[PDB]
């Protein structure tokens, strides 16, 4: 699914995102722009042969199982598969224990890279919340 930066923002809160741990709703949501441009669907493999999937691209090294990548962790338990889903719930539930893992949003290369210290209210503006 592709999601509109509003229906995604509505999503997101729902699904108690808006400052968790502090982070407000527009850093989510400049986040999955950046990382998976709101698609669900979005997978891309990285150089150690780990890959990142969904719409905040959680990556099967630690976070979840995809089946062929040697060495991963499972830490939220779920198969990868689970990440591409329509329904955001358990991305969501999954990016709940990164950023409560340490450096915080910092996890998201594109956070840190495209939103971190940006106006990201303006990720939110005009959505009926």
């Amino acid at each position: 699914k592709v999601f509109g930066r509003c229906e995604l923002a509505a999503a997101m809160k729902r699904h108690g995102l808006d400052n968790y741990r502090g982070y407000s709703l527009g850093n989510w949501v400049c986040a999955a722009k950046f990382e998976s441009n709101f698609n669900t669907q979005a997978t891309n493999r990285n150089t150690d042969g780990s890959t990142d999937y969904g719409i905040l691209q959680i990556n099967s090294r630690w976070w979840c199982n995809d089946g062929r990548t040697p060495g991963s962790r499972n830490l939220c338990n779920i198969p990868c598969s689970a990440l591409l889903s329509s329904d955001i719930t358990a991305s969501v539930n999954c990016a709940k224990k990164i950023v409560s893992d340490g450096n915080g949003m910092n996890a998201w290369v594109a956070w840190r890279n495209r939103c971190k210290g940006t106006d990201v209210q303006a990720w939110i503006r005009g959505c009926r919340l």
